[PDB]
């Protein structure tokens, strides 16, 4: 359904862009929003869909705007509206200065000095995981390995029980990629209905798992309130549970789908880290955005207080103008140039942990599965949103060809 086009949209700028059902998902998720790169589409448009909002389609553009938080506000970041203004985590819907005190007590639970305290469990699940995996020539990765690997490590730290993964993990993916049987409203509460209760638990009896460290956290000099801890807590799971996830599987079908690219990496090992960042580059995820806080004209265009604008970090790099044949993957690439992990002052705090996860399960899988490919006939689909990801990654293997170690 296409909302009517607001009074200062000139007709020019429409292209009906859907971030939850792009045109040609068919061709691949990142594939779909690269149209928005065509020739003939201007820097910034206005899609009528999902409520009517702007869409920055250049790597400039995006950068800009993310880093003038004056006029682009982190107030109301989600598309549709009602999802944006119900978007109440912390320190994610807010802009600085305020943002900033909470966001170094934010670094403290899920900054590098956390991903070395759990550097040896992450590498013994990932080594469990694909030894079991290895011996039967089959699964089904997103299932098997993309949820469990980077989902087991994150209840881990945040001290919750493996047995609620399901709830939330549901939760979580209705307020990046909805079914429609919720609102992003309903699903907010259900996970606050969730934390609430463990929040006052743990501030009651401190434990030393992250839940614990922000509900009795100080953010600059002065206690944190049990709603900021919420707020904060709620962010924690849905990032620790709908981000590194989808990249795996992005990763993985890729290199079932490319053997020349696996015999790169199996022969020269100390690529792995460059070829991690050229799959965050071809294979970004993320599209949030902002709202303007007041009337502005923007390279040309002129945006109304209120309006809506997705600024798509999965779009930066992908943009010809930042990186030459941008849909080519090259782990040689010289200049690698991308946004995958955001841009200005929300930059993803758990990147370190996110290229961890991403490395370890590159050299872990390759070490044992060194052969592999997507399963007869299967075709793989993709699914758009706030964070895209993978339907399902069926994968096949010759037991004969792996190795046990
Ligand atoms: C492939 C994995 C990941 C990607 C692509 C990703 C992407 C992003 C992006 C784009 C932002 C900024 C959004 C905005 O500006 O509104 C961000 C923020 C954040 N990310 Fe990540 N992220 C990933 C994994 C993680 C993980 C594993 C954690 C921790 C468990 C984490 C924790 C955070 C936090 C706390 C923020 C908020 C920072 C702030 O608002 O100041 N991220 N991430
Ligand atoms: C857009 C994001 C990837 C960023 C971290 C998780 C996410 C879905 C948010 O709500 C903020
Ligand atoms: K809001």
């Amino acid at each position: 359904n296409l909302a009517p086009l607001p009074p200062h949209v000139p007709e020019h700028l429409v292209f009906d862009f859907d971030m939850y059902n792009p045109s040609n998902l068919s061709a691949g998720v990142q594939e779909a929003w690269a149209v928005l790169q065509e020739s003939n589409v201007p820097d910034l448009v206005w899609t009528r869909c999902n409520g009517g909002h702007w869409i920055a389609t250049r790597g400039q553009l995006i950068r800009e705007a993310y880093e003038d938080y004056r006029h682009f506000s982190s107030e109301c970041p989600f598309i549709p509206r009602e999802a944006g203004e119900a978007y109440d985590f912390i320190p994610t819907s807010m802009d600085p200065p305020e943002q900033r005190q909470f966001r170094a007590l934010a670094n403290q639970v899920v900054g590098m000095p956390v991903v070395d305290k759990l550097e040896n469990r992450i590498q013994e699940l990932a080594c469990s995981l694909i030894e079991s995996l290895r011996p039967q020539g089959q699964c089904n990765f997103t299932e098997d390995y993309a949820e469990p690997f980077p989902i087991r490590i994150f209840m881990l730290l945040a001290g919750l029980p493996e047995e609620d993964i399901p709830h939330l993990k549901y939760l979580t993916d209705q307020m990046t990629r909805p079914d429609g049987s919720m609102t992003f409203a309903e699903a907010k509460e259900a996970l606050y209905d969730y934390l609430i209760p463990i929040i006052e638990q743990r501030r009651q009896k401190p434990g030393t798992d992250a839940i614990s460290i922000v509900a009795n956290g100080q953010v600059n000099g002065r206690p944190i309130t049990s709603d900021e801890a919420k707020r904060m807590c709620g962010l924690l799971l849905v990032v620790g549970l709908d981000t590194v996830v989808n990249f795996l599987s992005f990763s993985m079908e890729f290199l079932a789908k490319s053997p020349e690219h696996r015999q790169e990496l199996i022969e020269r090992p100390e690529r792995i880290p460059a070829a991690c960042e050229e799959l965050l580059r071809r294979f970004s995820l993320v599209a949030d955005g902002r709202i303007l806080t007041s009337d502005y004209e923007f390279h040309g265009v002129q945006l109304k207080k209120g309006d809506q604008i997705l600024l798509p970090q999965m779009l930066s790099g992908l943009d010809e103008r930042e990186n030459a044949c941008p849909m080519h993957v090259d782990f040689s690439r010289q200049k690698v140039s991308h946004t995958t992990f955001g841009h200005g002052s929300h930059l993803c705090l758990g990147q370190h942990l996110a290229r961890r996860e991403i490395i370890v399960t590159l050299k872990e899988w390759l070490t044992r599965i060194p052969d592999f490919s997507i399963a007869p006939g299967a075709q793989i689909q993709h699914k758009s949103g706030i964070v895209s990801g993978v339907q399902a990654l069926p994968l096949v293997w010759d037991p004969a060809t792996t190795k046990a170690v």
